[PDB]
């Protein structure tokens, strides 16, 4: 099982300027619960993102898909595609492809389920930024409810499994 996992404002932006442009505590424990004791999969602008009490992503095996021989900042195991990233897998669980949307896109025709955090931010997409995965007719999803974050924003999940 492939998983791919991510937060997007409703306007489909998943990242500018090298990070994410919202904070929503509630979709980092989510994220934290579904991937935790699991393999997260991710590219490498996206490992020399993550701040450094969080790199590697502490309770996962953090493999870092990368064309180069290696990489400065220590934690991660890195692979030069990602199929070497997906086998040998984790028995009886999914293995996750956590961002950004290069991997996602390499990682999209291999996937069985998509976990989507959709966060209610008016965030008009500007002409650097990275943009979700746009799902084809393969995939049938289902929708929670809208919630409230204590900072006030909304947001809901979206599950996606293939058909
Ligand atoms: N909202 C979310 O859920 C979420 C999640 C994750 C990330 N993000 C955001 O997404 C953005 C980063 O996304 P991104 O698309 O720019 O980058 P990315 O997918 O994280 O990483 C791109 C890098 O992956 C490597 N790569 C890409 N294709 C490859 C291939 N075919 N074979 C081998 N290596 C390959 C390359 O690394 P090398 O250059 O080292 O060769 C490339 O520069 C940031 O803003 C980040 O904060 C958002
Ligand atoms: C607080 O910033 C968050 C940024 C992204 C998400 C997130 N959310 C969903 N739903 N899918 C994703 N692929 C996803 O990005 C995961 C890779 C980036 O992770 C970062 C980045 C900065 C700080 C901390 C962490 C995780 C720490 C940990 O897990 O311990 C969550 C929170």
């Amino acid at each position: 099982s492939v998983g791919l996992i991510w937060a997007q404002s409703t306007s489909g932006v998943i990242g500018r300027d090298g990070g994410i442009p919202w904070r929503l505590p509630e979709d980092l424990a989510h994220f934290k619960r579904l991937t935790m004791g699991h393999t997260v999969v991710m590219g490498r602008r996206t490992w020399d993102s993550l701040p450094a009490a969080h790199r590697p992503l502490p309770g996962r095996r953090n493999v870092v898909v990368t064309r180069q021989t290696g990489l400065v900042a220590h934690g991660a195991q890195v692979v030069g595609s990602l199929e070497q990233a997906l086998s040998p897998a984790e028995p009886d669980a999914a293995t996750w492809v956590i961002g950004g949307a290069q991997i996602y896109a390499l990682a999209l025709p291999l996937a069985n389920r998509c976990e989507v955090t959709e966060v209610d931010v008016d965030l008009p997409p500007e002409d650097e930024d990275a943009l979700a995965p746009v799902l084809d007719q393969t995939w049938a999803g289902t929708s929670g409810e809208w919630l409230v974050s204590r900072s006030g924003l909304r947001y809901r999940m979206h599950s996606y499994r293939r058909l």
